């Protein structure tokens, strides 16, 4: 069995290997990459996402989110308070202000220590989930707006034609902006490209061990767990690496830098934080290997998770027994 310790693997495809996206994902899985839940892909030196980032300041962040924490430094939730619209140029200036800027630090490890010590005492503002793309239309390789759609994959594998669309999303971050512990909708893959700016640190639990994280989360967030049998779908709970180690939860960590891709694999729980002002693009995708994970994915039916239009068909076709309950939670 390849990668039996479930380490995060790093790949360096050549320009020739960068042509066929599906083939390269299958190659990484042949080497055991999916066992970690997360892989890094460094693009060949010949490749670029677009020519420059000099002209992005007029993008609008319609609903910036202030991420307010509750709990203790290593075990907390966050809620999202909506703020007034601002442009990317305005948000960049805000991220660089004395109130929000990255503190002086020695290295990534010192910054990670400072994040976990101090995160709860601040409320950073995140531009999340903005439909759009920063890939040039002429970029033919690993262009996250030109991937094969999940609806087409389901149709190819299973024969059933369904409604829905699959487009990318932009994320504008600052120091301490936080992504809570989660798997993707319907335990899909994700791919994330860091277009510009400061790094993103990731934490990940191997898919084969995801239920260990879920059982800890139920212990640590006992009111939330009574409220919903899949409350990590709410995307609000944080648990630090120190607390995971104290509780014996298998996990790994890695830092993504600008110009790098990360792939999350089906049922790979992940969480993390941004180091300073940055911009990422991400989208969900599927492969044949995903179908069995989609059929078994948990679902939130309590009302909190609320998701895209396109998840309807995935539930309806893959999980018909759960469909009526889940749809009630959507309404
Ligand atoms: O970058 C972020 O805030 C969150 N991204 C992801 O969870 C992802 O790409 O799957
Ligand atoms: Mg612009
Ligand atoms: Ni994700
Ligand atoms: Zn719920």
């Amino acid at each position: 069995a390849q990668n039996p310790n479930c380490n995060i693997m790093i790949f360096h495809p050549t320009k020739e290997e960068f042509n066929d996206f599906d083939k390269y994902i299958a190659y990484m899985e042949s080497q055991g990459a999916h066992r970690a839940g997360l892989a890094k892909i460094i693009p060949p030196k010949e490749w670029k996402a677009r020519e420059t980032y000099d002209n992005i300041s007029e993008i609008l962040i319609a609903t910036p989110l202030q991420q307010v924490a509750s709990g203790r430094a290593g075990v907390f939730t966050q809620y999202h308070k909506k703020k007034k619209a601002m442009t990317v140029g305005e948000y960049r200036h805000l991220a660089n202000s004395k109130k929000y800027q990255t503190p002086p630090h020695q290295n990534f490890e010192d910054l990670e220590r400072k994040y976990w010590k101090n995160r709860i005492y601040n409320s950073p503002i995140y531009g999340a989930d903005i439909s759009g793309s920063l890939f040039d239309e002429n970029t033919k390789q690993w262009n996250l707006g030109h991937l094969g759609t999940i609806q087409d994959l389901l149709e190819k594998e299973c024969g059933v034609v369904i409604e829905g669309v699959n487009t990318p999303y932009l994320y504008f971050g600052m120091w301490k902006t936080t992504f809570a512990w989660h798997t993707e909708d319907m335990d899909l893959y994700s791919i994330n490209y860091l277009h510009l700016g400061e790094p993103k640190t990731w934490y990940v639990v191997p898919p084969e061990h995801g239920q260990r994280l879920e059982r800890l989360a139920r212990e640590l967030f006992p009111g939330s767990s009574r409220g919903c049998g899949a409350f990590l779908r709410h995307k609000v709970a944080l648990i630090s690496p120190t607390v995971l180690k104290e509780n014996g939860i298998p996990f790994n960590r890695i830092t993504q830098e600008a110009g790098e891709f990360m792939v999350t694999f089906p049922y790979g729980y992940h969480a993390g934080f941004n180091h300073g002002f940055n911009c990422a693009e991400a989208i969900n995708f599927a492969t044949p290997r995903w179908i069995d994970y989609g059929k078994m994915a948990s679902q939130c039916s309590c009302g909190e998770a609320r998701v895209t239009f396109s998840m309807d068909a995935f539930v309806r076709i893959l999980q018909p027994e759960r469909y009526d309950l889940w749809k009630r939670g959507q309404d």
